[PDB]
């Protein structure tokens, strides 16, 4: 575990992270995809061997000794608000189990279902609160990755609010 487990946020490409493992915002079929998933495919393509997994689950595949945790959030274009919320919470719970099992001291994580799976809605708060619910009981250093300057400020404020 980390000496003083923390949350941090950075605005940059998660493929350039400084953590001991990465969470991919994956599709259920293990395809290269777009956005975070395509950057993850270009950096760790070996990790997409048998990475397909259902919605609300996470599947870890090694790239050398570097773990890639493929976490599949719901696409809110297809799910109801109610069922999507349940699947989004579940995907983060499975990420917490994988991070624990791997024994890593740090993890890079994107906000699941906030991009092309958002169904056109701002889900910063919804996705971040499910991230916290899952990861609060883990002792890894968590570094959240985002691309938007306004999202960086709101995520940083939410972390600081809990002190
Ligand atoms: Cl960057
Ligand atoms: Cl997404
Ligand atoms: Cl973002």
């Amino acid at each position: 575990g980390a000496m003083a487990p923390s949350y941090r946020v950075k605005r940059m490409d998660i493929a350039k992270n400084d953590e001991e493992c990465v969470v991919n915002a994956a599709n259920p079929r293990g395809l290269p995809g777009d956005g975070v998933c395509k950057a993850v495919y270009k950096k760790w393509p070996e990790s997409f061997k048998n990475s397909a997994t259902p919605v609300g689950t996470a599947k870890t595949v090694m790239c050398g000794t570097y773990p890639v945790i493929h976490a599949v959030g719901p696409n809110f274009s297809n799910y109801t608000e109610s069922e999507g919320d349940r699947e989004l919470a579940a995907a983060y719970r499975e990420v917490a189990k994988e991070v624990t099992r791997l024994g890593v001291n740090s993890v890079a994580i994107p906000l699941l279902s906030t991009g092309v799976y958002s169904g056109g809605k701002d889900r910063l708060t919804q996705s971040l609160n499910h991230l916290f619910t899952a990861m609060d009981s883990t002792d890894a250093d968590v570094v959240i990755y985002c691309r938007d300057k306004e999202w960086e400020k709101k995520i940083s404020e939410a972390i600081q609010m809990r002190t």
